[PDB]
């Protein structure tokens, strides 16, 4: 009848196994281009990785020997956070820096040389009057900044009052042997660095920092051995590939997400001309694979990353982040997305049954205790951050509830208070003592405790058939 | 008849979705006056924590500032907890101190200016006599405190044994311009400073410090962008409406409290007329709410909480701490009372449904497993306390043995003894692998199969009915 | 019959609570002679720690200001484990200490005095004889100490291969005002000084330290406030009092112990005139009271304990090592013994039902994997010695592995590796993931599944009845 | 009948304590070798961590008088990864460190002697020509040496640019006296020292470090107490010993295996003349041991480590890592093979009951749960690679994700990062509070959960029979 021709060509619209849909009769290969992508988007990050992960370590190097080289008195390993609290120290700091500067060929034993140019930027406020004394003060908000320009032993006054920051930048060029000779990657290296010096807090702690911005691009000039050589870069041609085999498993699997769409109101509607029930939930959700979904979205990500990738490569900015965010993301649904062919082995299925089926209880549970968290959190910020190193921002507050939940840096905290307010020190300790004592045991023992408990149900589910829907009474 | 009467009115007191009772018949908006509420206590107390915190963070820069102007060698990021072992090494601290404040205008770079006066307070015994060559001692225990007064080089001469405590003390007023100009806060920062010189406990070692106490004002006469300005505080406004929001959701409230209770006399006088049953347990502690009992007490602290903070501002100590104590514990159980708010939806009130139900029962296990505590944490304060760093004060101890329940900082206990007393040492490992391998797995194990067991049997009476009362026996 | 004579005798020989065995008929009171040893022995045991304690915190402060006078280029907060690896800063060093000793007065804050005498001990071989050129070493294993004294700038000659250790000797004596004025304890204060210079290694590494033993008396003639007088002691009296309660709970509960005995033989010998049975385990297991045996047994500790305190009190050599180790063990007993008199109330009796009824269980589980941990921490000890910093002597890996099934410590011990060898560092890799990966889940698990399990079956005991014993069968 | 036969001979096949086995009729002892095995075993592996122990011991020592004797500024306790990063800084360096090797007889406290030679080895590049500058450089990618003697102040040029690496070379001669004096080893120690300057990154840090290569040797001429003296190892004959008791227990359970083996063919060979079944799998798995194989491979593994042992005694090479992984892993599956012995007492067979029993199942979801790890791992090293300490390699990621799974090194972790991306820092707190609430939670404990039920199923069987085998019920 209609009934069987229509459940008959959906019997195997469902069989679970791609191998086991092809056992019926024979078809041409799908899943091997997705055991294909997977190879790729994982090939190609981890080929991304090594590079971006060279070029970090010699910027690291460089602003290490710089750090060295610029700042008085840094400990020749490492001193960090380093300020200078007296303006006579202020001064010798400068001229220190700017005398660097331009003793760098002496000094430094790297390549480092000048591009063919330092920039002294003074912001001080426009009208600045501030008397302290009379417990009065008197300003126009704008900045206005008085600039210098030094060429390869000045005189300069600051009054100190009215200066809002210092700003020291200078171009430097450093030539990365290794990367270059070893492996074909752009290996010129632009340093623009800035010494900064805040006073904004104006607390008469003057802050020190020095920064680093790193712009690639190639060598116009450059022989090897002897010869000449250019950088011919084969991973462009990768990524090319990379969004091929991205782009078909789109658009196989979209039209795998759409023809189940239409058998679903197919069956949907033909099930009204008969026995006239609906289930609009539970067969349309049957329909939608879902896993489908996740390499259609993990496919659109790793065509964007691939993308900026392509063009952070080509015109070469290199800021990086918003690829290596993407491309990340995208290798992480795809490896996730292997789980179901592992599942095709049929020995494996529960932890995506039982973690699907956890989540509906969970979800409802977890925002209830999200609750009492919250007002824990906010109470712990206010009373607790005048004192407690670790309570200050809302956020390192949620870090710190989160870290001592797992039981993590503990004895720190109760160590960390400043005992200085009995009231509040003991506060603190009624404060952690609870926290501790209910959101482990007794929440988190519940949540542990709800889980496991799903897990025994969708067992003897996995034993004695499942819930049975229409469909599955209809498909038999 | 009157049993359906009184109880036909019962029906509707107890319609836990107060949605649900409403659902009835029309009432005005009362919940909605606890949304407002909790809105408005939240705003109150993020609002507040965020000034609070710039203030810290002035503070904090500013008394680092000063460590490094007036304590000789401090090392320029920071040390800590720094001591003078020579009394020569005294002297020359002393006068280091007293000619940076002399000349603290060329030295600094901050604002920092005096106010319009060094007092060195010398506390030395009365009748100091001290021979421990002859092995005796005669003193009279008086403090007599030989003062001085400093004007913008001295002479000065301290018997060091009769010597109990040293001070410096000078006013510092500091303008800070970044919250001034931003926002609307009291920018004006007088500075007290105490120099102290602990030689209290005689060891020969003199321990030197710098506190600060910091009173704010605000700047009398004050011009921004060539015109003047007065700080409008709406934040006084916002005290006052917080103040009375909770001031109606405690009355409120308090009639739901109240009439509830005379409802239960009522029930319980009306069941002896007929069926002559009494639950003075059972259906006493039905009418009261319970969470209304929470929202009173919030509503209290929320009250005191908001008073003393208005006060606090307006008379302007800024001391800040019982304050901020009550204003954070209120807001605690406010977000804890959400909780009911997510329950009429009814997919969540597992977690105080069984968090009540587990309560009774813990609490008798929670006790006789802190006898063995105590029991052990003697016996860890006294055999331990003149080796291990941890186990020193009795709470230190109680601290140790909280961060080991949870096994955080192992590995430090085991290897922070001092070995020098062999028995000892070994003692010290029979106590710590003892204690953890029974108060982790034994005990900490029987808790948590306690909680979750009541889970079991709390989730089953989700599934069917609960216990049965004559009152939801005789409301159905 | 004779039968419910006997019987009837046994029926109050068993009532569990005292409180419920004189409900019977009036007994004069035992149990609060027992209440009154635990208040004693603990409020003993407190009143000690704290007497302790403040000698201890003396003892520190002075030997770090020795630290600091004595040790040139102490660090003026701490440096630990100094060591001197030329010979010129050796013979630097001595001078330095010597000439400090000689200059105390001038140089010292505190009121350290000498006892009316540096003694320089010089261990050297009796015939050294070295010659690493020559491959070849001759020597007669002996130890000649060639000393000296100094007296209130020296030569000297030491050949350093020959030379074993250094050591300096000076007694210096201190008053400690604060616990003589404040409390009555002895506050005469006998420094013994050894500076030690370990060439025992003979690694050219010379090693550094100072140690100190204190040796307290009273000061013989002394004077507070104009007057005279003399630490009255009467904590004396009350190691004494606690004796003797302790005295008496040893005799009673004895007396409780042996009474059951002879009523133990009584009734099984009396069981075989009748019914023939035996249980010769069972029931004589059943009339040993057992808490009556830890009462004896903290008592016994307690009465040692005590007289300890008391001759090191009066002789006074305050080592204190045996003592605090006793009289600590012993109220760790009492509190724990606590629990009966809880249980007596009967809603808590579960911990200890079910931790006696978990022990024979555990024991053999615990055997068993006892032989696992064995094998793995002998391999990690040796494969793992050479490299890993935790990894040393055998214990130390001991709480390792027992650090790491307790998850603490955990990145420090993969990041501690030393690279070195590639093959023993992936070694430690396997390692340490199949140690935590097995340890932990598997075996953890597996412990604590066994507990709770153990904790269900006394659950349903506690629910009806419990395992019938011809006893309970014959007393009801 | 036949059946009757060989199911008789079978019977005693499988008496599984050898004791149940020998209890039918007598055997000589073959259990007691295996005993003897173990002692052995074990006391060859503790003799060997001692003495190891020792030499480790002296080597850190010596290497640490070098570093501070060798390296310009190496404060006297420790610095650590200390690099230099001004020419006229390595020059100083250079020229320091060949004097003190000059001087090294006036400096040195130890007994340090030269052998009867300063290797100065510098590396540069064949043809150098960088210039950045002008954004171009030429290079032939060779190495030429070009070397230095020094014998016991120089003149040196070093064109930076070019410059590779650098190093220094010299032999030293130190005798330990404590080891070969108080027992039987060899005491002579050569070192080889390599100071290095790695310049190889090219970053203008030039790194610094000093390497040891300690080859023992036995003194030629040596005198003890006026006599002379010669090493006697007996260890060497243990070796031997231990050799020997190996290879047997190697040979009785190759029988025993093999001999199973033959019944096993045997056994399923008769089944087909008179029932005509198979269980190819079941009962072949039933006749190997499976403990056998364990003895019989952790005896292999003692055969080689002991071997190399003796070779790496007497040809004296030591450097030791091939065969401490041997001999360890060895002695770790020994002492696991107790478990066999602990077994025939029957109250433990539950670990290795279940723990074998276990495995199939939990192998299937650690595999799927390895998936969503894997896809997590990239994602982390990529992602976060550039900013976080801790994700820098593929591996420490895998540290990372490790230690967070057990819930170790948490709060670091977040307050680790580097804030200086917005974008990213938010991306990481995503990360980590998903990987952490996702990873712990859901699949640890649904991991821990499916042990604890194979722990239940195995329970019971131990309470009723077994899986029933034709084998146990044809056996019985
Ligand atoms: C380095 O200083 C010398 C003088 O000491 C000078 O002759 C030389 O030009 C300086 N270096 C450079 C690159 O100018
Ligand atoms: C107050 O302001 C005036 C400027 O009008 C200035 O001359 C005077 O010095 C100030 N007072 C103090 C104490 O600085
Ligand atoms: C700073 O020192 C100079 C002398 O070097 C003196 O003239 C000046 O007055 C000092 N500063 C102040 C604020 O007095
Ligand atoms: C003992 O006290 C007397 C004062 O009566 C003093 O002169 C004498 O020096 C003291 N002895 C010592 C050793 O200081
Ligand atoms: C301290 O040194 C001075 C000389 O500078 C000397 O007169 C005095 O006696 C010394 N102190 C003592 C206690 O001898
Ligand atoms: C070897 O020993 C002799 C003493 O007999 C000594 O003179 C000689 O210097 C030694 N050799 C070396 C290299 O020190
Ligand atoms: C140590 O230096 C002195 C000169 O101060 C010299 O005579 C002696 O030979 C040096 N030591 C050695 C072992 O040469
Ligand atoms: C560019 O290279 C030439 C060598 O051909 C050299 O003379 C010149 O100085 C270089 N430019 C710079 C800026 O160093």
């Amino acid at each position: 009848l209609l009934e069987d021709q229509m459940r008959r060509k959906l019997k195997f619209f469902f069989m679970n196994p791609c191998e086991k849909f092809w056992a019926r009769g024979r078809k041409p290969w799908k899943l091997a281009i997705q055991i294909l992508k997977i190879a790729m988007v994982t090939i190609q990050l981890v080929l991304f990785g090594l590079s971006n992960q060279m070029v970090v370590a010699f910027k690291e190097e460089n602003t290490i020997a710089f750090k060295h080289l610029f700042l008085k008195g840094y400990m020749d390993r490492m001193d960090d956070t380093y300020a200078v609290y007296t303006q006579s120290d202020v001064y010798d700091q400068l001229i220190f820096a700017v005398n660097q500067y331009l003793q760098l060929y002496n000094v430094s034993v790297g390549n480092h040389a000048y591009e063919n140019a330092m920039a002294i930027c003074q912001h001080f406020y426009k009208r600045g009057n501030i008397y302290p004394g009379n417990d009065t003060f008197d300003i126009d908000p704008e900045i206005e900044t008085e600039c210098f320009f030094v060429e390869p032993k000045l005189n300069l006054t600051l009054d100190f009052h009215r200066l809002l920051t210092v700003e020291l930048q200078f171009k430097l060029k450093a030539i990365n042997l290794q990367t270059v000779r070893h492996q074909e990657l752009p290996d010129c290296y632009d340093f623009t660095l800035t010494i900064t010096f805040d006073n904004k807090a104006h607390s008469g702690r003057i802050k020190i920092s020095l920064d680093n911005d790193i712009s690639i691009r190639e060598c116009k000039d450059w022989h090897v051995s002897g010869s000449i050589q250019k950088n011919t870069h084969y991973m462009m041609i990768f990524d090319a590939f990379v969004i091929l085999t991205c782009l078909v498993s789109l658009i196989l699997c979209i039209r795998s997400v759409i023809r189940g769409l239409q058998l679903q109101q197919e069956f949907v509607n033909f099930f009204l001309l008969h026995y006239k029930k609906e289930v609009s939930v539970s067969d349309q959700m049957e329909f939608v694979n879902g896993w489908y979904i996740m390499i259609i979205i993990s496919d659109i990500l790793t065509i964007i990353g691939s993308i900026l990738k392509m063009e952070i490569q080509a015109k070469s900015l290199t800021s990086y982040d918003v690829c290596s965010i993407l491309l990340g993301t995208s290798t992480m649904l795809v490896w996730l997305g292997v789980i179901r062919y592992l599942g095709f082995f049929a020995k494996y299925n529960l932890l995506i049954l039982t973690l699907q089926a956890a989540l509906p209880n969970v979800i409802r549970f977890c925002c209830c205790a999200a609750m009492i968290y919250l007002g824990y959190c906010f109470c712990g910020w206010i009373v607790l951050g005048p004192y407690h190193d670790k309570f200050r921002s809302l956020n390192m507050v949620s870090e710190c509830l989160f870290s001592l939940i797992n039981g993590d840096d503990m004895f720190a905290t109760f160590a960390k208070m400043q005992q200085k307010s009995y009231l509040v020190w003991l506060f603190s300790r009624i404060y952690l003592y609870s926290f501790i004592s209910l959101f482990i045991y007794m929440i988190l023992s519940l949540f542990i405790a709800l889980i496991t408990d799903t897990y025994e149900t969708i067992k003897q589910y996995q034993q004695d058939g499942f819930p049975e829907t229409e469909l599955r009474t209809f498909i038999s």
